[PDB]
């Protein structure tokens, strides 16, 4: 799988280059890092909201540009959403390390799928 960068925090290796998918990409990484921090109710639906706006914006542009792969990506989103929208404060350890895991193998393995396809 990806290295899990430590701190947990964006890098460059990341990039797709569509700047407001990169600043929603750097706020889920901010996200998870502040859940990992202080593990709080206020950070955890923080991260949520982050997360949807983020799948939302990403979608509309999937489907703007008539991507031929959006429907499992769709499907990606909607799964991790129902796994973190199910969780509650403090997060425990092993499911820190699965939204941390997926957020980095997620952009990676599918989200780079659609660079220059937007
Ligand atoms: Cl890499
Ligand atoms: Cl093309």
């Amino acid at each position: 799988g990806w290295e899990i960068p430590e701190p947990y925090v964006w890098d460059e290796s990341f990039r797709v280059f569509y700047e407001q998918l990169d600043e929603e990409h750097k706020k889920i990484f901010k996200g998870i890092f502040d859940c990992i921090r202080d593990n709080s109710a206020p950070n955890l639906a923080t991260l949520v909201k982050v997360t949807t706006n983020h799948f939302t914006h990403e979608e509309a542009m999937m489907d703007a540009a008539k991507y031929s792969e959006v429907v499992p990506h769709k499907k990606m989103h909607k799964d991790f959403l129902e796994k973190i929208g199910g969780l509650s404060a403090p997060v425990d350890a092993k499911n820190v390390d699965y939204c941390k895991e997926w957020n980095v193998n997620h952009i990676k393995g599918t989200d780079f799928k659609y660079k220059g396809k937007l």
